RNA sequence: CCAGGUCUCUCGUCCGG
RNA sequence: GCCCGGACGAGAGA
């Protein structure tokens, strides 16, 4: 990805849009019961915690475009992945406007509680003003599509969220791109049966984990993997995707029968953004807040890894690759060990920055003991070895519990953390409950005992 | 008073068959 | 008891 031009939105006849400037995050009843490093990310330039220049920092990610041509390995990658998806029998038809808006089997409705994006946001117009879940009325949306069309600019916000200390000082706040409601609707009309097919088929055929529930999927994963795992992390995945990767996507889409709407992918490539008082253009890269990004990012990941394998190990048999991606996250396997330091070397040639999994300083054998996906580890149940726990380390749960957006959410919030926590085992969980109960508000909370959660987990199989 | 994307999963409240 | 569905809220993950 790479910026092409900034300029006051006035010169282009675009509205100024004002984001809020204060975080909604605030210390919890538990802020001092537990230790933690993270704090709310920089939202504005005038932030005392800044050790650098903000806007320079947040737009830094657009690292450039390495390649544009689909090379021979990419082509092979495309053919293999596409042929895989072909076995699912994906419905290639446009989705009617009603299902695109209101959801169908495998596709949730548009989120009524989020922004409707440009131009609606500058007209003080909301999704609730346009959509009606009970009647599923399409008349008003249809009119708006006719009136304003598609391919509208995105609106740019900084995400309000917790960030490590170094990310705060260095102004590394993540940016969000708010899709227009017209575009979300158009993208779902085009690609909705694709999204649903993916959501219904998490596993190694789609090469995607979208639609999975870790409490249950964790037990499937090791059975689906080949004998030898490998994994790594990307630095700046989306912003480092060069145009060649998107053509490769379009080629996969053409192959499985979406050829007639691959023009939508070109739109995701040449995008305009409104940020505060400015307007810019990006070339390449896929905006995160666009519809389908989850599916498309996972798809490209499937392409990237096949490509790197074909380049790095001549004569590799891709039929023996088993991988599951969730966007840039990935757990992968092959019947013989593959060296991710070698994969990362080849990655450089396609613009990709690949580093050791889970922030190791060096590349090391990935084992069932140290491998993580969706931030969770894998640990066999002591009593039932074939049942695997997704184990999210207490560290993250402690960071989360220390903050709140609204103290009215305390019960919901802590209870959700419990469902993540208990997988660390009865002893760590009980220690967790004691801490919570060490302050009065914690004693007002109804929290599940270990044995309840465990029986619930066993039952759910 | 509001404001701040796309998705998945889960829990909770309430309401149904 | 068990099943299923809906509206809203929240949490985590990508
Ligand atoms: N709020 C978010 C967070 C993540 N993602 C998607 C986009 C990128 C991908 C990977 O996200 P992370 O690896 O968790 O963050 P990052 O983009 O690499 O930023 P950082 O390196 O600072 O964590 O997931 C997203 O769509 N929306
Ligand atoms: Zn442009």
């Amino acid at each position: 990805g790479e910026i092409q031009w900034m300029r006051p939105s006035k010169e282009v006849g675009y509205p100024i849009i004002n984001a809020p400037s204060k975080t909604k995050l605030e210390p919890s009843a538990f802020h001092y019961v537990f230790e933690g490093v993270k704090e709310p990310a920089v939202l504005t330039k005038n932030d005392p915690r800044l050790k650098t220049d903000f806007e320079e920092a947040i737009f830094s990610k657009y690292v450039g475009n390495k390649i544009t041509e689909v090379d021979e390995y990419m082509k092979e990658a495309v053919d293999h992945y596409a042929g895989q998806l072909m076995s699912l029998d994906i419905n290639t038809e446009q989705m009617c406007l009603e299902d695109a808006m209101y959801g169908t089997d495998g596709l949730e409705a548009l989120d009524l509680s989020t922004s409707a994006g440009y131009p609606y946001v500058a007209m003080g117009k909301k999704k609730r003003d346009i959509l009606n879940k009970q009647t599923r009325d399409t008349k008003e949306m249809q009119k708006l599509l006719d009136t304003y069309g598609i391919n509208l600019p995105l609106v740019t916000y900084v995400k309000d969220e917790l960030r490590s200390k170094t990310k705060v000082e260095q102004g590394k706040s993540r940016l969000i791109e708010a899709s227009s409601l017209n575009d979300s609707v158009a993208m779902r009309m085009a690609f909705g049966n694709l999204y649903a097919a993916f959501h219904k088929n998490p596993g190694v055929i789609t090469g995607s984990a979208v639609g999975c529930d870790p409490d249950l999927f964790w037990s499937k994963i090791p059975v689906l993997m080949e004998e030898k795992l490998f994994a790594f992390d990307y630095t700046g995945y989306d912003a480092s995707l060069s145009p060649a990767w998107f053509e490769a996507l379009k080629m996969v889409l053409e192959k499985i029968g979406f050829g007639d709407r691959v023009d939508y992918i070109d739109y995701l490539n040449h995008s305009h953004h409104l940020y505060k008082n400015k307007t810019y253009c990006v070339k390449g890269g896929m905006p995160s807040g666009c519809s389908g990004t989850s599916i498309f990012n996972s798809m490209i990941n499937n392409l990237i890894i096949r490509t790197l394998l074909l380049k790095t190990y001549k004569g590799i048999d891709l039929d023996h690759l088993k991988m599951i991606a969730y966007g840039d996250d990935v757990i992968a396997s092959y019947p013989h060990e593959v060296d991710a330091s070698l994969l990362a070397q080849s990655g450089k040639d396609y613009g990709l920055t690949m580093t050791p999994a889970d922030k190791s300083a060096t590349f090391e054998t990935v084992t069932w003991e140290n491998v993580t996906f969706l931030k969770r580890f894998f640990r066999a149940d002591e009593k039932y070895p074939f049942l695997i726990h997704p184990v999210m380390p207490m560290k993250e749960i402690h960071e989360s519990i220390r903050w709140t957006k609204d103290p009215r959410n305390t019960q919901d919030h802590v209870r959700s953390l419990c469902l993540l926590a208990w997988h660390n085992g009865e002893e760590e969980y009980n220690k967790f409950l004691a801490k919570i109960r060490s302050v009065p508000i914690g004693r007002a909370l109804d929290l599940p005992e270990y044995s309840t959660l465990y029986r619930r987990w066993l039952d759910s199989f």
